[PDB]
């Protein structure tokens, strides 16, 4: 027996269809799950609307992760009462049967689910642009000084559609996030989306989220991860295939340079395609009909369009976090509509 019979051996609440909580919520069904716990669809009888309830595991490490998340969501929703900056809206929270519960507006599928729905062939350049404009607007909001929030775990699974039929999105999952200032986490970001400064053990800031976004947008259009490393050494080598050896002024200051490289004064890889020869121009199919040639003869996919997309992505994937494009200027780029 766990939690007087209410929990399973994984620290999760055992969902019961139709259960009533607190003379208020009627639980309907499970709609999502993850490391944190579970997400259920429930009817809020007081506000007369469907809600999603994120039920955190009954275990101290998971509870405390979610307490950080609640504080950051309360700070954000407070500075965006009109809900125009593409962050999920936390309505309220409570403790129930030894689980912290977060009540949200109900959302649809995540962007990984959308990629599966394309048979891993990618969404159109027009839909990629709509997702990009919303994501850059969210990053602009997180960079406002009273917030200064680094999400730290951007990936397709943490971006949800509002509606299955439409392009509107919201960002979720602030459990691993932090605020600019004191360096606390040195181990951060899911591996495929992890920035070079984190791989190299260097100082970091909000620019790590822009790196992740560049990786995500390429994957949304091609159907597959840009840099799919099996471990940190493989990850750095896959980055170098596309982007070349990082600049010497960065490696000369990197605590973990010698995990990957050796030092003419110039740096090279430790003993893949030669550095910089796996061109983004060819991954995107700029001149050859898009990914897999499958966009040949479709509207919305011209050479000029692809050159603008490539230009923006290369600015998001700058090795130097001081010169990598920032949200304000990404929004002004000619890839976006006037
Ligand atoms: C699944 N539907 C759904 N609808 C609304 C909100 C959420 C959600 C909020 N935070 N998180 N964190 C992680 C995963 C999902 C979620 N989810």
């Amino acid at each position: 027996v766990y939690n007087d019979g209410y929990d399973d051996d994984n620290y999760d609440y055992i969902v019961k269809n139709g259960e009533k909580w607190m003379d208020r919520y009627e639980i309907d069904s499970l709609i999502g799950k993850g490391s944190f716990g579970q997400v259920v669809k429930a009817y809020d009888r007081v506000e007369q609307e469907w809600v999603a309830i994120k039920i955190i595991k009954n275990k101290k490490a998971f509870l405390n992760q979610a307490q950080i998340e609640v504080r950051l969501l309360e700070l954000m929703n407070k500075h965006d009462t009109e809900m125009k900056y593409y962050i999920v809206h936390l309505k309220r929270h409570f403790m129930f049967r030894n689980h912290l519960c977060l009540v949200f507006e109900m959302l649809s599928y995540n962007l990984y689910d959308l990629l599966r729905n394309t048979n891993f062939r990618g969404v159109s350049l027009n839909l990629t642009r709509k997702f990009a404009q919303q994501m850059c607007t969210a990053l602009l909001f997180l960079a406002t000084p009273e917030l200064s929030i680094i999400h730290c775990d951007l990936k397709p699974e943490n971006i949800l559609l509002c509606n299955p039929k439409r392009s509107a999105i919201k960002i979720v999952d602030f459990g691993s996030s932090c605020q600019l200032g004191q360096r606390i986490y040195q181990y951060i970001q899911s591996r495929f989306y992890r920035s070079p400064e984190v791989l190299l053990g260097m100082p970091y800031d909000l620019a790590i989220d822009m790196w992740s976004l560049g990786c995500i947008l390429v994957e949304m259009h091609t159907g597959e991860p840009l840099f799919s490393g099996a471990n940190e050494v493989d990850q750095m080598n896959k980055i170098v295939e596309v982007l070349g050896i990082p600049p010497a002024h960065i490696l000369d200051q990197a605590p973990k340079a010698r995990k990957f490289f050796e030092k003419d004064g110039t740096w090279n890889l430790k003993k893949y395609k030669p550095p910089g020869t796996r061109k983004l121009h060819n991954i995107l199919g700029v001149e050859t009909g898009g990914p897999g040639g499958r966009r040949a003869g479709e509207s919305g996919h011209t050479v000029a369009d692809y050159l603008k997309f490539k230009d923006l992505i290369l600015r998001m994937l700058d090795y130097d976090p001081k010169t990598r494009i920032q949200p304000y200027y990404a929004l002004q780029h000619s890839f976006f509509k006037k």
